[PDB]
């Protein structure tokens, strides 16, 4: 009769909560996605093991399309939980799974984790800060969609920074590289020459934030386009104007370069 | 000799994400600060006997002068845990604590937990939509803060959700409430006319976020500035043009009029 949404975190395994490990361990059933986003540093064998239930993992259309098929029939007469990487309900389209739960009579409870919304306070840039946040996606044939650089201009415009999130191809497993959005939008800056993404930009990357070495570096455009950030998933900042603070924990801690305490605060 | 700021997460010991536990469980010395948020639905003592380590509670003053002087002499010659609410450096002055153990020669390394920040995601509306957030603070004798006004106003132009922390005096066990934010903001109208915040704005309400049964109510401020929420901690959410599918969700979740359906695009 109860559905649990359940945070696993954002990097391995153990970035699960331990209230989410224990209910988790006290469903008869366990489901997962990984489409929305991928355990960079675990795999699912070892989020199994940790669990000791074997997880029935569904595809995009398992869960968009029918997931009152699959999922709440047996939620019905028994305890189900449904993973996601993150914090249940933060990807856009899984608030409506819990209309679909309630509409077929079965109870939903959600258990958060760390999302990578609040995990990007370990860059020094503060949470309240942030503005609208976009997802950059790859060109397609004589599809050129540029609306995350519409986003960033209206954030900066009001001091706001510009959280992007980068594509993913979940089931090819193949990521968008910092290295590969940058040069994307500096296509796309010559474009709408708006003067929102150049050389001079300064950005912030943060990659494989959950785990206990994460990288975090701080740099403009020119210098960092090329670097080496290391394996993904990788997320893109463009930061607005910085509090003074904020630009002394990335040069402290994010490598940044003192220039930035002149240029960008 | 390193240092771990880690996060508890937002209602109870549980909250704690597994990596969090088992890094706590080894460490020798364990402190704490509770004056950031507030943890509902635990105690000192549950935690302790979680980790199985005495906790040395911190107060605002100790930590804000005298982080260099209480924890980080002990992290350089031991394995030192700072515990938190929520995430360690969403919505707190924590991140800059990092600095101060790099200068102190001490590492640290930063263990996350769910945070209110993503949490919001409970309440159906699209957390990508959020904008710059802000926190309504107690008028104290002839200051009358104002300016998260402002940040309601700028978001809203902008078809952006406002997030409103709300404020805290944890020395004197005083949790603001979404009704007292209510009331305050209403004045902030009266006063400045903007036709930002008045009796008819549309308004959601989580407290407790965490728990099993959180409260989560959406309707006009007209209807909410007097129901009874529950018990602290309370976040009020102002939000912006809604998606069809936001709409339903309040409704259908968090009790919403079923006129918000009918969206003004
Ligand atoms: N479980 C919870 N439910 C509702 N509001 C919460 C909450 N936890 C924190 N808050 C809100 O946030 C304020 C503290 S701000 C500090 C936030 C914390 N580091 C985090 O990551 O969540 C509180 O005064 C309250 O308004
Ligand atoms: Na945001």
């Amino acid at each position: 009769m109860v559905l649990y949404f359940i945070g696993l975190g954002l990097y391995d395994e153990r970035d699960i909560t331990v209230k989410g490990l224990e209910i988790a361990k006290k469903c008869d059933y366990v489901f997962a996605e990984f489409y929305t986003s991928l355990m960079a540093g675990t795999t699912l064998g070892r989020i199994q093991k940790l669990i000791g239930k074997e997880i029935r993992v569904l595809s995009r259309e398992d869960v968009e399309l029918n997931f009152e098929n699959i999922v709440l029939p047996l939620a019905k007469e028994n305890d189900v939980a449904f993973l996601t990487p993150g914090d249940p309900l933060v990807a856009t389209t899984h608030a409506e799974l819990r209309i679909r739960a309630k509409r077929a009579g079965v109870e939903s409870y959600v258990i958060h984790a760390p999302s990578i919304y609040s995990a990007v306070g370990i860059t020094g840039l503060h949470i309240y800060k942030f503005g609208k946040s976009a997802t950059v996606a790859y060109p397609e044939g004589n599809w050129f969609p540029t609306s995350y650089y519409d986003v960033i201009k209206e954030n900066a415009e009001r001091g706001m920074h510009t959280l992007l999130f980068l594509d993913i191809k979940a089931e090819k497993r193949m990521y968008m590289t910092a290295n590969e959005a940058m040069e994307l939008l500096l296509k796309v800056e010559d474009m709408k020459k708006g003067g929102v993404f150049t050389d001079d930009t300064l950005v912030v990357v943060l990659a494989r934030a959950g785990s206990l070495n994460p990288t975090i570096r701080a740099g403009y455009v020119k210098d960092l386009i090329r670097e080496d950030f290391g394996d993904p998933p990788h997320i893109l900042i463009v930061p607005g104007k910085l509090h003074i603070v904020e630009a002394e924990y990335l040069v402290e801690i994010a490598g940044a370069p003192r220039e930035i305490l002149r240029v960008n605060v």
